[PDB]
């Protein structure tokens, strides 16, 4: 499944559901820019979870950063690089459901989106 808004497409969104025990989940997507123009991914919010925090430099996963979206280039958050961290889950999460999240981008602005949800 994928999402659109503006010039922006943003294919798969998922995660995998915290491990019994855990309250933090990791979020992933394929993001292209279709457009000619810069964007950045710059919030996520999610009811499920307290916060929301954007790792988006893949040289340095510490660091809350947004994720860059350089025209007509694709952008992968994927296990290992760059993801969204969702902090503080509230309830818990039923594999094959969907996580209904709000994206933010800066120039796109909000988008509504389920993230698909796999098994721990
Ligand atoms: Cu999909």
């Amino acid at each position: 499944h994928e999402y659109d808004v503006g010039k922006l497409k943003v294919e798969h969104p998922w995660l995998r559901a915290p491990a019994d025990g855990e309250k933090n989940a990791s979020f992933y997507a394929f993001i292209h820019n279709n457009g000619d123009t810069p964007d950045k991914l710059v919030a996520v919010k999610v009811e499920k979870f307290g916060s929301a925090v954007i790792h988006g430099d893949a040289k340095n996963l510490a660091l809350e950063a947004p994720v860059l979206l350089p025209p007509k280039q694709k952008i992968t958050l994927a296990p290992g690089g760059a993801y969204v961290a969702l902090l503080d889950a509230k309830k818990h999460l039923e594999v094959g459901w969907g996580l209904e999240m709000t994206l933010v981008f800066e120039k796109a602005g909000e988008v509504v989106i389920d993230a698909a949800i796999d098994a721990p």
